[PDB]
RNA sequence: GCCUAGGAU
RNA sequence: GGGAUCCUAGGC
């Protein structure tokens, strides 16, 4: 600790300013060594240091020796009579006037006006005494909130004023010297404030330790670059390479990489482009659609022809009674329970059978017993038979089968009801009948026969003939393959709720059982078309691909398949809307003359289409149809790139994809259709829309490991080639690696083109010198500014899950273990071959033998091992066996388990694992378990000595030993779980499959709380967690901090075509790109063009856009491939040591570059990770190869990569080389990159051509928008438009920056971010919103997915969606709801919605419209009463007898009040009785990925206690709709949609509080809403609706559109807030953007609305929208800083009346009206200024702070007197706003409180100063204004003024 | 492979 | 990716 002084020591003596005013106290810090006596001096220190430069900035020059005011007026030559002896901190004499100071540091608004108000008094209590000898005193007064002077480096300052603060933080000391109040004050003044500067500059606290690697690094990238050349040189430079460049390439030495454009040649190839397979010429539409029903079996199952076509039976009751029991897991699932189970549910069907011949619930010999399990009859007869049979023996080894039989059932129904009774209600619901248990039913089970059919579950593909219906019968202008299509998913969907049982029969026994299987079923699902019903069959459950199997009762097993649940979802329900869409959009194109006659063939083909897209989901037919865009976006260019089609042929595999492929081939090939012409734009439209037909699929991903092996292969593969991979790089990096760093940081930069006898070659990495010497040059010579620049010089740049890292030692480790590894793979095989590889192979080949073998080895139950040996393999098993021998070999804190050691009834403890299983600790129900048990277990856990101090504290254990005590048991349990912490292989696997990792994962926060927690300031910020805190390095190498270096780790981000790679880092990984990343986008702010944060610079994007298609100039719409990992680090630091900025300053300059220069160059040494189980696949590759098990594929070069490293040794870990920048980390620097280059590139092509470019960027993207001149230019001389195009091509090529082949050139087209545009009419996007829209439910409250709907909803219509879908789509979702039986309440969504109902109304007011649908006839007074009430309240007439005496108040007649006290009859009596059943009226519904299982996730959800008692209970919702249905006089009602809304009786309105407490009355909701939204919208919400019939039709053409506008003080908030909730105030806005704690607000207007506005309120964009102006007709309409400025003047005008006060640059910005350099332009109040005007330009708005003198009207200060300026004894000039009734009645108000004579006296001064003047007072008065302000005593006053 | 009793899912 | 039984003891 003492080298923490010596070093604070050192850097005060260096870095101190030189002045000997602080010499003093220099010394006498310089030479204390008892820590008291350091920080006191400190602080003195700290305290002049502030108060000198206080002083300096206020003009008073400083009282050093610490004079006396008595002292200081008789040592200048005055009498004075005697003083008490006060200490000022400087002062000041101008004639006969006085000017004092003070100042000090506090920095909490409560502890800052008491020094303010006790430094006032103690000024008056001598001002008082100074009076009486003719000199007046002005009591000035600072009040700073911040040690961060100015004579110190601030860095300095901070890094003293912690070690101050930890040598204060001696426990024993601090108490041992003080109290609380005074270390309470201290402590809250070292509080680690952010500062005002960046937070990186505290790099200069550390060494440099910088020695001898980081200087050829600079030196390479300022070695052969020449930043300095003129402007005029570099167009030398350009000509020339021009030239050079053109001669070349004409001679038909380079290629041209562009082609113009053909219809015909397009078409011919499109079509024969997967010419290999689709043996095909032409098509024909009949054929076509023949062939395609009878496609593959799901589709030749929907089109076929089936279907010419309530009992309470006594097979349903025992069925939920029995699933009811089974679901807690009360009974021990041993040797034989489902048994059982079946046989009741066999004497339940055989009971209910002979009485009403029922018909259900069979499929030939199978019956849904209890899980949805289908078992036979047969082995059930078996099983029984032996069964009994080995129980006799046992009886034996009297009784016959049917009484031992009874007596089984007897036990187990006797035991059900008894731990049924325990808690679990009992038959009262469940009605069942004891009379199936026959005396005797074996005999009666023996005699039971049924026929019927077979179920049969085929694997292997089969032929189209086993199919017995007839295929085409089905028509498809018709809507019943929809519904089919919907039923079949649903049925899919809701293969999930089924749990992991545990299976009986094995069901086949040899090779075949993936052959055509049938001895036994399984679970099964049931479902209905039309008529009949249909078992949806499979074996196996969760979530995995398998096979399946439909089911019939007239015919067995009509096909099979391989689907998988999830992907099925988003067509559940959905089917009046598919064919809305299919129909308008053919609307759009149905009036093209020149296609009339096949336009059905059009209806037909898009329907089919979506029809496939729904039947066969699958991944590789999305990218298909996406590619299609850019087809289409050549088609109307003019140039496309040369290798543009050789991108569209990606891989197929099976043959739907093909007949996809063909179908929209004709479907392109019948729209082209060369010879017609009329309609191009809808066309465009409808083809564009049919693209975009690929998110209707699904986002997620197929699989995960052949997922990560592509991403894994896309990061590799390209950094191989340039031949540098470094592995696993040790943290102290050896020479070899260094060396290899600096011979490719050469390399790098040795591009070279056209001076060579190669020329240019594309598509490798790399910067030529030439062209980054021209780039810097033009840069720095202001050749790439405008006058938005040169006036405003660029001012300095500096003013999800986490891994957690392993440990061993102080080391980390960093590289898996080889043996382990083998032994891991090995034991994995093992498994693979046990489950599956055991039933394929024969047993005389030699894979099985040697699997055998080597399964037999690591588990326990050579002539083969010869012929192994003579197969190559003979060392390696030598090897491995005694290897993996050898790593078989060698392998009281309260827990959970000790439960166990309690609770001996372990059905409690099952219960109570799942209640946790399911729901956290703070929610735990009360009633799963008996009232008694908790007192018994916590009675019987105190006895016991070991849990007892376990988990209770004899001397959190606290508040658990209290409690029990108290006997609130509940909250001890659920203590002692808080606690708990709840929240044959021979040797041990999940150790092993733990010891090899490396890294961990986390969330945000749990790391950021484990940080925080370990450090001073409990405030996160950036600059206080990795420099000033515990556990952080001391000195760093050129590599990284003494921490370590960079690490990272991989993963992938999906989205629809293909998945982009996701890096992800440790925390400080993060801390430090953050500085960087916040340091570059400051940066790239300041320049015009960037569009990846703004959002004012995209909509000056599109209005650029939309105006540049008016004209038809040449669009350029381009790409960028590779963007991510052809970046390096190394080319963006070579950049910068190149850049100069601002060249007035001289040092802070390189300071700043210097620091980024070491953050680089840590940033160039990453070491990313590698994933898991991307390594365990490919060791299991190696390890098969070796052997050559199952020769696979031949290798790709990534297995030989591997496997020469794997059998050497070493096993890759870690790679660290320079090529690939971070994907998705540095971003603004890249644009800041592509910004400025792009800048450069048009620069230059304007120097060469006549003409200019304009362009944007967000991040890869870009646009550029040709000139007039190079548009105008391109239709005469061809050869020159293709060769500037080349040479751009060059250009940005050699600067490391590619352009992708679906790049374009047009004049009718105009994309950006996806955004198209088109002339005169304008593009929408059906698809994608309706397919996003689709499916967007999460497992949530259900009054959040009603408000996401909305806000999608809200979204969509703006973009010409037609608002007849959107009704159908929110049908759709409340349909989805209702399946579910949620009650729906009335206000869940407006499923009625109109066009005015978007574009003019609120989430809220649609609700109001559904309301005033339902019950009229009484809101038609209701409304006029509440307008009549908010035109009386909006000017202030009563403004408070509703909130604070109705609001709150018990809604009992409230409402009759009002009417009552506004003169209007009140509602009828049969009004009152509506209501609506609000569940949740004490507490939220408790609750207990993907989107399948989060829809079934909440389908489970509801059932489960969603109810929460009074306090605290759970009950259910059919209970509630039962004790509803009881009382009879409570009568429900329906819409047609369905809402439902009720009618209670005010009779009993009391008198039965039970259920009743739930209900909810519904004006009243109506009428606070209602009163919300207007005083929120605009009051024109209160007229009256009406519908309108004065319209005719009009001829409706498909495409017409009109846009629209929506319908619709911060300062005065914040006063607001500050004046009536301070506490909340002062913690959430002032620590979140504020520092006004020294700002006086004592004279600013109120408002009464808003006030009473916001009390209410804590008491209780859209720019444009486009629509079809053929329906803006079928609607409703219903009927109706200057003052900144002004504030600031009177509040100064008001302030100079109470007292006197200097008027400098302190005392006016301390106030709070005031423009302190916001968002205002040069002249906006300038005018309402007077003699201030100059002093805000001149001074306030440069950065000066300095005193007032009188050149500053156009040597003494000036003083602010009464209204008027004054100078020393002389008034030079005044001003004088204007005054109100209301800002007097305020200021009457705060200042007439305790005295009388300051307001008289002030009032006197006005009217006499006023009068003289002659303004007129004949505007406002006077008396009626003293009677409203003062009620009681306004005459005396009065008189007093008058006089 | 079976019966009884229990434990774990 | 596509069929769930494991341990200990007792009587066998
Ligand atoms: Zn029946």
């Amino acid at each position: 600790m003492e080298d923490d002084m010596a070093c604070v020591k050192d850097l005060v003596s260096k870095y101190l300013a030189d002045n000997e005013r602080l010499s003093r106290q220099k010394l006498a810090f310089l030479v204390q060594t008892e820590p008291r006596m350091l920080l006191m001096e400190g602080l003195k220190l700290l305290s002049l240091c502030i108060e000198i430069d206080s002083c300096n900035a206020n003009g008073c020059e400083h009282n050093s020796e610490d004079k006396s005011v008595e002292r200081i007026l008789h040592d200048h030559g005055i009498l004075t009579p005697s003083l008490c002896f006060v200490v000022p901190d400087g002062y000041k004499l101008t004639g006969n006037v006085l000017i004092l100071l003070e100042c000090f540091v506090r920095s909490s608004p409560a502890n800052f006006e008491q020094k303010y108000i006790e430094d006032f008094k103690k000024l008056e209590q001598l001002k008082e005494d100074l009076k009486s000898v003719d000199i007046n005193l002005i009591p000035l007064i600072d009040g700073r909130t911040s040690f961060y002077n100015e004579q110190i480096p601030d860095w300095v300052n901070d890094k003293l004023r912690d070690t101050l603060f930890s040598l204060l933080r001696y426990a024993q000391e601090s108490n041992s010297l003080f109290e609380e109040s005074e270390y309470s004050r201290l402590c809250e003044s070292l509080s680690m404030t952010s500062g005002r500067l960046s937070g990186v500059e505290s790099l200069n606290v550390l060494l440099d330790n910088r020695s001898s690697h980081y200087e050829e690094i600079i030196a390479s990238c300022h070695q052969g670059i020449n930043n300095k050349l003129t402007a005029h040189e570099v167009k030398l430079q350009i000509e020339e390479e021009y030239q050079v460049f053109r001669n070349r390439l004409r001679k038909g030495e380079i290629t041209g990489q562009f082609l113009k454009v053909d219809k015909s040649r397009l078409l011919n190839d499109f079509n024969n482009l997967y010419v290999d397979e689709v043996t095909a010429t032409k098509d024909n539409i009949e054929h076509l659609i023949y062939q395609f029903k009878r496609a593959s079996p799901i589709l030749r199952f929907l089109y076929a022809n089936i279907g010419e076509g309530i009992k309470e039976c006594q097979m349903q009751y025992w069925r939920s009674f029995l699933n009811k029991v089974k679901s807690l897991r009360i009974l021990n699932t041993r040797r034989k329970l489902l048994l059982i189970f079946d046989a009741l549910i066999l004497l339940a069907s055989i009971h209910d059978q002979t009485r009403h011949k029922c018909s259900k619930g069979w499929l030939g010999s199978c019956f849904i017993s209890v899980n949805d399990r289908l078992v036979s009859l047969e082995s059930t007869k078996r099983d029984l038979e032996k069964w009994v049979g080995r129980r006799q023996q046992s009886e034996r080894s009297p009784p016959d089968k049917n009484q031992i039989l009874i007596s089984m059932f007897q036990k187990t129904i006797l035991k059900a009801t008894a731990a049924l009774k325990d808690v679990g209600i009992s038959v009262e619901h469940y009605k069942i009948n004891m009379e199936v248990i026959c005396p005797d039913s074996y005999d009666l089970i023996l005699n039971f026969d049924v026929s019927g059919v077979v179920p049969t579950i085929s694997y292997q593909r089969t032929e189209d003939e086993k199919f017995p219906f007839i295929m085409g019968g089905v028509e498809l202008l018709e809507s019943t393959d929809l519904e089919r299509l919907s039923s079949l998913s649903l049925a899919l969907v809701n293969s999930m709720k089924t749990s992991s049982t545990v299976k009986l029969r094995q069901n086949e026994f040899g090779p075949a059982r993936y052959q055509v299987v049938r001895c036994k079923e399984a679970y099964c699902q049931e479902f209905l078309l039309s008529g009949a019903e249909f078992q949806l069959i499979y074996q196996k459950t969760g979530e995995c691909s398998k096979c399946y199997a439909i089911n019939d009762n007239r015919v067995g097993e009509i096909c099979s398949f391989y689907a998988d649940p999830k992907r099925y979802f988003p067509a559940i329900f959905s089917a009046e809307v598919l064919q809305t869409t299919v129909s308008t959009m053919i609307s759009w194109v149905k009036d093209c003359s020149e296609l009339e006659e096949q336009l059905c063939n059009i209806n037909s083909l898009t329907k089919m289409i979506l029809v496939l897209i729904l039947a066969h989901p699958s991944k590789r037919s999305q990218k298909l149809l996406q590619n299609l865009r850019y087809f289409i976006m050549a088609y109307v260019s003019d140039y496309h790139h040369k290798d543009l089609i050789d991108k569209l042929r990606e891989e197929l595999i099976t043959d739907v994809e093909f007949l996809l492929y063909r179908l929209v081939r004709a479907l392109v090939n019948l729209i082209l259709s060369e010879d017609v012409k009329s309609m191009m734009t809808n066309r465009f439209k409808f083809i564009l829309n049919i693209s975009y037909m690929c998110h209707f699929i699904t986002k997620e991903t197929p699989d995960r490991l052949t997922d990560q092996i592509k991403c894994f292969e896309k990061f590799l593969e390209p950094k191989l080639e340039f031949g540098h991979v470094s592995i696993n790089p040790a943290d102290v990096a050896t020479e070899e690696e260094l060396d290899d760093m600096v011979y490719n940081a050469k390399k790098f930069l040795s591009k070279e083109g056209c001076t060579s006898i190669k020329g240019p070659d594309y598509k490798k990495p790399g910067v030529s010198k030439r062209f980054l010497s021209l780039l810097t040059s033009s840069f720095n010579n202001g050749s790439l500014f405008k006058e938005s620049e040169v006036k405003r010089e660029i001012k300095d740049p500096l003013v999800k899950s986490v891994v957690v890292n392993k440990y061993t030692d102080g080391s980390r480790v960093l590289n898996y273990d080889f043996n382990k590894l083998t032994a891991l793979a090995v034991s994995q095989l093992t498994e693979v071959f046990s489950r599956k590889g055991k039933h394929l192979l024969n047993k005389q080949d030699y894979d099985y033998k040697v699997q055998q073998a080597m399964s037999n080895l690591v588990l326990g139950p050579a002539d083969l091992d010869e012929i192994l040996l003579d197969g190559g393999a003979s060392v390696y098993f030598d090897q491995l066996k005694e290897t993996v021998e050898r790593i078989i070999d060698q392998y009281d804190q309260p827990s959970v388990n000790d439960l166990d050691e309690v609770v001996p009834n372990k059905f409690y403890i099952r219960l109570i694992k799942g209640e946790l299983s399911n729901h956290m600790v703070e929610d735990f129900d009360y009633d799963v378990l008996p009232g008694n048990f908790y007192e018994e277990f916590c009675d019987a856990v105190y006895k016991n000595n070991k849990l007892k101090e376990r988990y209770f504290y004899c001397g959190t254990k606290a508040v658990a030993t209290r409690t029990y005590f108290d006997q609130e048991y509940f909250q001890c349990f659920k203590s002692i779980l808080l606690i708990m912490n709840a929240n044959n292989f021979k040797f041990d696997m999940g150790r092993l499959s733990d010891d090899v990792r490396i890294s961990e994962r986390e969330s945000n926060s749990e790391a950021l709380s484990k940080a925080l927690s370990l450090t001073n300031c409990t405030t996160a910020m950036l600059k206080n967690l990795c420099f000033y805190s515990q556990e952080s390095p001391q000195s760093y190498s050129s590599t990284g901090p003494d921490t370590g270096r960079l690490k990272f780790s991989l993963s992938y981000k999906e989205q629809v075509g293909g998945n982009r790679e996701l890096y992800i880092g440790d925390l400080r990984t993060k801390m430090f790109t953050r500085l960087i990343e916040d340091y570059f986008e400051a940066l790239s702010l300041q320049l015009s063009g960037s569009c990846l944060n703004n959002e004012r610079e995209f909509e000056n994007a599109i209005l650029s856009m939309k105006l540049n298609v008016s004209l038809a100039h040449v669009s350029y719409s381009m790409d960028h491939s590779k963007w991510g990992p052809m970046m390096c680090p190394f080319l963006f630091l070579a950049t910068l040591q190149n850049l100069i900025f601002l060249s007035k300053d001289l040092q802070a300059d390189i300071k700043g570059r210097d620091y980024l220069s070491t953050l680089l160059t840590w940033h160039m040494h990453k070491m990313v990770e590698i994933p898991f189980n991307v390594v365990s696949a490919m060791m299991k590759s190696f390890i098969k190869a070796q052997l050559g098990l199952k020769k696979k594929t031949t290798q790709s070069i990534t297995e030989d990569f591997f496997y020469s490293n794997f059998q050497i040794g070493v096993v890759p870990s870690h790679v660290s080389s320079i090529l690939d920048m971070g994907q998705g980390i540095l971003h603004n620097t890249s644009d800041f990159y592509a910004l400025i280059s792009e800048r450069f590139i048009n620069y230059a092509i304007s120097c060469i051509c006549g003409g200019t470019i304009d362009a944007y960027t967000s991040s890869d993207d870009q646009i550029s928008l040709f000139d007039q001149v190079l548009t105008e230019l391109m239709q005469r001389d061809p050869e020159e438009f293709k060769t500037l195009i080349e040479f751009h091509y060059y250009m940005s090529d050699q600067l490391n920056k590619f352009v992708s082949p679906k790049s374009v050139i047009g004049r009718f087209v105009a994309e950006f971010k996806s955004r198209f545009y088109v002339w005169g009419d304008e593009v929408p996007l059906l698809t994608k919103f309706v397919a996003a829209a689709l499916h967007n439910i999460k497992c949530k409250e259900p009054h959040q997915l009603a408000e996401t709907i909305d806000t999608i909803i809200d979204q969509s219509v703006a973009n010409g969606v037609p608002v007849h879908l959107c009704n159908l789509i929110q049908k759709r979702t409340l349909s989805l709801l209702q399946y579910a039986r949620y009650p729906i309440d009335p206000f869940l969504l407006n499923c009625e919605t109109d066009v005015r109902d978007w574009v003019d109304g609120n989430r809220s007011y649609r609700i109001m419209r559904q309301i005033e649908r339902l019950i009229p006839d009484a809101c038609g007074r209701i409304r006029s009463m509440l307008r009549k009430l908010y035109n009386k309240l909006k000017t202030g007439q009563l403004h408070e007898e509703f909130t604070t005496n109705y609001l709150s108040s018990e809604h009992l007649s409230s409402l009759s009040n009002l009417c009552e006290l506004l003169g209007v009859e009140p509602p009828s009596e049969s009004d009152l009785e509506f209501s609506w059943l609000n569940l949740a009226a004490h507490h939220p519904l408790r609750m207990v990925s993907s989107i399948a299982s989060g829809f079934v996730g909440l389908c489970r959800t509801l059932g489960s206690k969603c109810v929460r008692g009074p306090n605290k209970e759970s009950l259910y919702i059919k209970s509630i709709q039962s004790l509803i249905s009881d009382i009879q006089g409570i009568e429900p009602l329906i819409d047609s949609h369905g809402v439902q809304y009720w009618r209670v009786p005010l009779n009993i309105r009391d008198g039965n509080e039970g259920v009743i407490s739930y209900f909810r009355p519904l004006l009243w909701d109506y009428m606070c809403i209602s009163l919300s939204t207007a005083i929120e919208l605009g009051a024109w919400v209160l007229g009256e609706p009406k519908k309108v019939r004065v319209l005719e039709f009009f001829k409706h053409n498909p495409c017409d559109y009109f846009p629209l506008k929506p319908a619709a003080g911060l300062n005065h908030i914040i006063h607001s807030l500050r004046r009536l909730y301070p506490s909340v105030f002062e913690k959430h806005i002032l620590p979140f953007m504020s520092d006004l704690a020294s700002t006086k607000m004592k004279w600013s207007p109120r408002i009464k609305f808003l006030d009473l506005c916001v009390a209410l309120d804590v008491n209780c964009r859209e720019e444009h929208y486009i629509v079809l102006s053929s329906e803006l007709r079928l609607s409703h309409t219903r009927t109706h800083t200057s003052d900144a400025v002004d504030n600031f003047m009177r509040q100064i005008y008001f302030e100079s009346y109470v007292r006197s006060f200097v008027a400098t640059t302190r005392t006016l910005g301390s106030f709070t009206w005031f423009p302190h350099k916001t968002s205002v332009p040069e002249g906006e109040g300038l005018q309402r200024l007077g003699p201030f005007s100059s002093f805000v330009e001149k001074a306030i708005h440069k950065g000066i702070e300095r005193p007032m003198f009188k050149h500053d009207l156009m040597p003494v200060p000036l003083v602010v007197h009464r209204s008027g300026l004054w100078e020393c004894d002389k008034k030079l000039a005044s001003f004088t706003p204007v005054v109100q009734d209301q800002d007097l009645e305020m200021f009457v108000k705060e200042v007439g409180d305790s005295s009388l004579d300051l307001l008289i006296g002030a009032l006197s001064a006005m009217i006499l100063d006023r009068l003289k003047l002659r303004m007129q007072w004949s505007e406002v008065d006077i008396v009626s204004m003293l009677k409203a302000a003062m009620p009681s005593n306004s005459v005396k006053v009065l008189n007093a003024v008058l006089e």
